[PDB]
RNA sequence: UGCCCGGUGCCGGAAGGUCAAGGGGAGGGGUGCAAGCCCCGAACCGAAGCCCCGGUGAACGGCGGCCGUAACUAUAACGGU
C-alpha cells in the first residue's frame, strides 16, 4: 500500500505535476496526453468526463502492438 | 538523590469536642413513731489518650487511564477528558 502510493504522489512537488488548473486563464491542462478544456468552472464542478474520455482515447491508442 | 504529607508514624498546637476515678448533690427511694440510719442520683467541675489544626521522607509508604493530533506510511513534540 505504500509503495504503490508514492508511485502516485511522489513528493508533491510543483514538477511531478499531471493537470493544471491556471485560474487567471481559465485552463485546465492534462499534460499527459495534450488536452486543454477552458471550461474550468465546469470542470472544478464535476463535469470531468471530457477529459476522462481524452484520457481513455490516448490509452487505446496507447494499446497498439506492434 | 526528583514529585506526593490525603492515610499510618513521629513532632508541634495552654482553643474547642470526647473523656476515668473523684468532686458536686437538683431530685428520688428503703426503713423507723421519730431523731435518724441506708441507697440511688441530674446539671456542673474534672487528666493522659483520642478527635481536631498544623509540620515532617536519608519517617511507613505512593509515584494514572482513555481518546485525538504533524509534507507518503509510521510515529506523535501538541490537544481533550
Ligand atoms: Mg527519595
Ligand atoms: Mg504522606
Ligand atoms: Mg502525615
Ligand atoms: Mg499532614
Ligand atoms: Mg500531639
Ligand atoms: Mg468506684
Ligand atoms: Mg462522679
Ligand atoms: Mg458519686
Ligand atoms: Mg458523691
Ligand atoms: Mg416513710
Ligand atoms: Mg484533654
Ligand atoms: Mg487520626
Ligand atoms: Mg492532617
Ligand atoms: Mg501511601
Ligand atoms: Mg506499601
Ligand atoms: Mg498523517
Amino acid at each position: 500500500l505504500r509503495k504503490t502510493r508514492l508511485a502516485q504522489i511522489g513528493t508533491g512537488e510543483r514538477s511531478e505535476k499531471i493537470r493544471t488548473y491556471n485560474f487567471p486563464q481559465s485552463r485546465v491542462t492534462d499534460h499527459r496526453i495534450g488536452f486543454t478544456t477552458h471550461d474550468l468552472e465546469g470542470v472544478l464542478s464535476g463535469h470531468l468526463t471530457p477529459i476522462l474520455e481524452a484520457l481513455k482515447r490516448a490509452d487505446q491508442e496507447r494499446q497498439l502492438a506492434a
